[PDB]
């Protein structure tokens, strides 16, 4: 009976097995855009995604995982509200059954159809493992999608999906730049807070870009057809797989833009 999104093991059960679930600085939040207040001291967002090596597609039962290589520094993200450098290892999304639904984050009290999520962890702690332990261990890099115009650069992750359909299944994916997911504008929300999935770990800091990407209906039908079982399972259609707004508690939300 592990965790996930349906009734029986969905957000609402998961304090139980990690009851950080309801700690201080849980993730995702509503982000009220009158509420979070332009900081002129947070720098420019500083993206480097030229040399980044994507090494393989997973389906984890869950969500998909493009992997990348992360055993040097290459695709690093720095600047904006973080001291130092983060090292993508891997990015992800959430989505819905319904275009009106699928986002973590909301724009007062707004869901996207999915929320792109660009994982990076701290260089100063040696490892993605030992990063998770760490208060600023995490940065995760938040970008909002809508449905209307095709994004051409995500068609190579939507064309693979066929070939991870189920749990446990994975395929090569070498070769995709992740620059191809990016909006026009690096303006950004940013707070402390948590990983949305188990274990729930409160060591991100949350970077939100206010400008979302434009996908298909075509594109986002394909996210729709992944499934959380594995091979052979009775079909439950991977949708819906987005934690609900968290309480902000004693947090700020700082807008880097005015
Ligand atoms: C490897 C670490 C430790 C751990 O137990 C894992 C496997 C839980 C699942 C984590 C993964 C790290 C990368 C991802 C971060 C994401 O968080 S999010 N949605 O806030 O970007 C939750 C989904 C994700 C695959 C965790
Ligand atoms: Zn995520």
């Amino acid at each position: 009976h592990h965790w996930g999104y349906g009734k029986h093991n969905g957000p609402e059960h998961w304090h139980k097995d990690f009851p950080i679930a309801k700690g201080e600085r849980q993730s995702p939040v509503d982000i009220d855009t009158h509420t979070a207040k332009y900081d002129p001291s947070l720098k420019p967002l500083s993206v480097s995604y030229d040399q980044a090596t994507s090494l393989r597609i997973l389906n984890n039962g869950h969500a998909f995982n493009v992997e990348f290589d992360d055993s040097q520094d290459k695709a690093v993200l720095k600047g904006g509200p973080l001291d130092g450098t983060y090292r993508l290892i891997q990015f992800h999304f959430h989505w819905g059954s319904l275009d009106g639904q699928g986002s973590e984050h909301t724009v007062d009290k707004k869901k996207y159809a999915a929320e792109l999520h660009l994982v990076h962890w701290n260089t100063k702690y040696g490892d993605f493992g030992k990063a998770v332990q760490q208060p600023d261990g995490l940065a995760v890099l938040g970008i909002f999608l809508k449905v209307g115009s095709a994004k051409p650069g995500l068609q190579k992750v939507v064309d693979v999906l066929d070939s991870i359909k189920t749990k446990g299944k994975s395929a090569d994916f070498t070769n995709f730049d992740p620059r191809g997911l990016l909006p026009e504008s690096l303006d950004y929300w940013t707070y402390p807070g948590s990983l949305t999935t188990p274990p729930l770990l409160e060591c991100v800091t949350w970077i939100v870009l206010k400008e979302p990407i434009s996908v298909s209906s075509e594109q986002v039908l394909k996210f729709r057809k992944l499934n959380f079982n594995g091979e052979g399972e009775p079909e439950e259609l991977m949708v819906d797989n987005w934690r609900p707004a968290q309480p902000l508690k004693n947090r700020q939300i700082k807008a880097s833009f005015k």
